[PDB]
């Protein structure tokens, strides 16, 4: 026990400097990353470097992402005192600008963007460097002929919760990012569809559920960003429309409904939102399955992170003064969990005999010139280097777990994965735990 929460936040801002692609800045942290992706472009040629790896390859999937970015942004918006004490808020906008900023260039005309840098096929097919990769990197875009609610929605999510973040430090970019914002709501709600049947390489990598929770939790993100009613009218309007209150609760990369609910609760202070809410947190700690050793076992896909993102949704509803010292409570032991107390810890290079093979690339390779390859790839040895921060899939529903970097269900490390962990550290440290 006794765990060092403000050290492990600093350690998720860690990972994802591990998870940039592009040309890093001279301030790098994670050093033994280097630039590259460098000519990832659109279809003119426009730039698209920047912005983040997936998982552990080096495609650039804008779904997860900018649900990463969004969640990030929004730790740091009602958490950011846990950021201050950890002597980590530069290091925290930075994670959300670092994404943003690729947003943006992705955002190529007002209803075009682009959604993907990187095929999933030649992209996997290669184990090494990413500043070694010699194939091509088709970007993928949706349009207002192949639509994309879901991703432009969730873009749009992530660069409104970014001008929140940024509103009094950098005014300017905070004004770009709401003019991006605003301009990729409009297109995801006037051209309506799923961006995996547009882009149709990422349906089998992150396939489109139902973009419909987007169109609200875009809309709901811009009315907190410029509180002007009418997104709070379209959002409000929209979650009624779509019956939101009756779609399975939970927070991810592909649904989040309780993460819309818990945010319109805060918006609107209605009681509604915050039935909904406790039912879900109270099922969840009351009954949903867990192992022996009390990790909530939601899905055998990102086991940690989807109890990770539970206890999220936890301390957010906390803050709407529901069950606050027996929610915050339950959160933590989720946490905690991750960090060790199953009798390990899942959180590569920190506490006791943490993963040391996770399913990455990069962290996989030794230093240049030596060969990066499938030869490392299948190499008995823990991953050469340390990949701080990144939280793996985890055990399975009886605590069981191995370290191999082969098994991708218990060993997938992906910036998903991070984001409501990370957020989740913000709002412990935040709370003096």
């Amino acid at each position: 026990m006794a765990y060092d929460y403000k050290q492990v936040l600093r350690d998720s801002l860690l990972f994802y400097e591990a998870q940039r692609s592009g040309r890093l800045p001279a301030d790098q942290k994670v050093t033994w990353r280097k630039d590259s992706a460098l000519n990832d472009q659109g279809d003119q040629g426009q730039d698209l470097t920047g912005g983040y790896f997936d998982a552990g390859d080096f495609v650039k999937f804008g779904f997860p992402m900018a649900y990463t970015a969004t969640v990030l942004a929004w730790g740091l918006i009602d958490f950011e005192a846990g950021y201050s004490s950890a002597g980590a808020l530069d290091d925290g906008r930075k994670a959300v600008k670092w994404a943003t900023d690729y947003f943006i260039k992705a955002h190529t005309s007002q209803n075009e963007f682009y959604g993907q840098v990187g095929q999933g096929d030649a992209d996997h097919a290669f184990w090494g460097r990413p500043e070694d990769m010699t194939m091509a990197r088709p970007a993928y875009k949706i349009d207002t002929s192949r639509p994309g609610s879901d991703l432009a929605g969730e873009t749009a999510a992530a660069l409104a919760a970014a001008s929140i973040v940024f509103r009094n430090v950098d005014g300017t970019y905070s004004n770009n990012l709401l003019t991006h914002a605003r301009q990729l709501f409009d297109f995801a709600n006037n051209y309506r569809g799923k961006y995996s049947d547009s882009i149709t390489d990422a349906r089998n990598f992150y396939a489109s559920a139902d973009y419909r929770d987007e169109l609200v939790w875009a809309a709901a993100w811009l009315y907190r960003a410029t509180n002007d009613n009418t997104y709070l009218n379209t959002a409000e309007s929209l979650y009624d429309e779509f019956g939101l209150q009756n779609w399975g609760g939970g927070l991810n990369w592909d649904s989040k409904v309780s993460g819309v609910q818990v945010l319109l609760a805060k918006l609107t202070n209605k009681q509604a939102y915050k039935d909904t809410v406790q039912s879900y947190v109270n099922y969840l700690i009351n009954n949903q399955q867990k192992t022996p050793k009390g990790l909530l076992y939601i899905d055998m896909w990102g086991t940690l992170r989807h109890a990770a993102n539970a206890a999220f949704i936890m301390l957010e509803a906390a803050e709407l003064g529901l069950s606050a010292s027996s929610y915050r409570q339950f959160a933590q032991t989720q946490i905690d969990y991750a960090l060790g107390d199953g009798g390990r810890s899942f959180v590569c290079g920190f506490g006791s005999n943490p993963p040391t093979r996770p399913h990455h690339r990069s962290s996989s390779c030794p230093p240049a010139p030596a060969t990066c390859d499938w030869n490392t790839f299948n190499s008995p040895d823990p991953n050469y280097h340390v990949l701080s921060g990144a939280l793996v899939g985890g055990p399975d529903q009886n605590d069981n777990y191995v370290d191999d970097r082969s098994d991708y269900v218990h060993n997938e490390v992906a910036t998903d994965y991070n984001a409501g962990f990370q957020s989740a550290l913000a709002a412990l440290v935040a709370l003096g735990y």
